[PDB]
């Protein structure tokens, strides 16, 4: 009989702890809201590793100290919160804004979201998490977000390089799944024109499918003209001493190409539309990502209550 | 549906497949037949038709790919005859040393593949066609058919390359579809050991689609460690100077990604199973080439009884 990951989470009080880790500007959120539209405000909560700042804005700039470095956050705090969340208790954490601000009395919900530069940058905090995601763009990609929000700033980049491969970068090794967008191979411009990115979704060996999933490719549609481009292929790469596979989405697909998929992620949240949160017109690489990381943290979830 | 539309129509289904000395035609040709049945497929090699047999033509110092060299217009003869539904004598070219056979009476079938160095060599001979197909690999994919596959091969390949060209090649730019080889972007290796190559199969303009017909990527089991590699992509070149779409597949593909698809072309054909005609464990570029076009041919039979 097929799993059903609603039937699975009812019957218990378990704590699904979900962990997003990357650069600032790495795109971190785009990815928070994802999961929290697909599975709702009702199973998702969530909190920022900023809350946990030792030092306000003020201070660090006056001790040019960056919130890069662990000594600069309250990281024995958060796995202290952290380990009272899993157990269901509920707790009174700091709050950051640019400052200090009253504290909060946040509580538990089925899937929290803890998103931040150190959200399992230790041992200790990484064996609380049930699933680990690390957002690494590319450095040309992350700059040009950089500059499109904020040369002008060109130092402030270079200068904590040093500091997020030292305190940041490592999570990168121990992440459940790695996602690395980069300019598409049909244009940088198509980036912010379309949102077209070459995207790449990087995960350790499957240990479990709870069900198909599949992606549906009309072969008589993309020999149509004014069919779109696009490019998917799956190949093996080893980074940071370890086996991955690696999904890599370029280009642009029709809808109809992840109709089921979206049924199915909907059937199993209960939550829908989802349609809403992608291109109405055409489907890329940073839409499919989205959908693929949903189904593998419901995957995630049911093959815990194994 | 396929099979009735061919019932009440004395219509002969004219399918040519065009490209040089072993490039795979005639195993291109063999698996069409397999998809529709002995009852429906009949085929004819254009090498029937030389003027010279193999010593002759060495002491000529001459190549079988001149058209001078072949009874092109006893074929066109004998296809104009074929089409309109009369029982033709013709040639027959024993490969055993390359020498004359005895003449043979061939009955029309309602589909008839023509491959060979001209099936439609001329504008005259074009023109009888319903669907053309031209094989195109790629030289050291080309020659390694032949220099390992049986120097008078050396010597006999610099001989033909201009006459390739100058004789065979033009049949490339009217075909509806153009299907080219090379080594895979993985082992070059893989060609010969898995049949593993990189296969594009161009065609202009797609309009109109019997059905859909559709390619289920599962997208939670490519991530296993046993997960072969692949890649899908579809682009726009301008081979011959005219806008082609195409689709690159290379690497392999589980076999019940294409389970619907051979499930949809033995509903229609009437002939099953098919999957013995394939990798049983995995399918490559060439294995799902084949049944796109198969695909392709019956779409236009369909078509052309509309």
């Amino acid at each position: 009989q097929p799993e059903n990951f609603r039937e699975v989470i009812r019957h218990s009080p378990l704590v699904y702890l979900i962990g997003v880790a990357g650069d600032s500007g790495s795109g971190k959120s785009t990815f928070t809201r994802a999961i929290s539209d697909i599975f709702g405000e009702e199973l998702v909560s969530s909190i920022t590793v900023d809350d946990y700042h030792l030092y306000d804005r003020k201070t660090r700039s006056e001790m040019g100290i960056t919130p890069l470095l662990h000594t600069a956050n309250n990281l024995k705090l958060l796995e202290e919160n952290l380990m009272d969340l899993k157990a269901g208790r509920t707790i009174q954490k700091p709050v950051y804004l640019g400052t200090f601000g009253e504290p909060e009395l946040f509580s538990p919900t089925k899937f929290i979201i803890i998103e931040g530069l150190h959200p399992y940058a230790t041992k200790s905090l990484r064996a609380l998490y049930d699933y680990t995601i690390f957002v690494d763009p590319e450095r040309d990609v992350k700059y040009d977000w950089k500059i499109r929000r904020d040369n002008e700033v060109l130092r402030e980049i270079l200068q904590r390089e040093p500091d997020y491969f030292q305190y940041v970068f490592p999570q990168r090794e121990v992440a459940d799944a790695v996602i690395q967008i980069s300019y598409s191979s049909y244009g940088k411009e198509e980036g912010e024109k379309r949102n077209v990115y070459r995207v790449m979704l990087s995960m350790p060996a499957q240990e479990y499918c709870f069900e198909d999933i599949e992606l549906n490719i009309d072969l008589c549609d993309l020999f149509k003209k004014s069919s779109h481009d696009f490019s998917l292929s799956c190949i093996s790469h080893t980074p940071d001493s370890r086996n991955m596979r690696a999904l890599v989405v370029d280009g642009e697909l029709m809808p109809d190409t992840i109709h089921k998929i979206e049924r199915q992620i909907e059937f199993q949240t209960g939550i829908s539309p989802i349609n809403i949160f992608r291109g109405q017109e055409h489907i890329t690489g940073t839409d499919l990502v989205r959908l693929i990381l949903s189904w593998q943290i419901i995957n995630g979830r049911i093959a815990l209550s194994n």
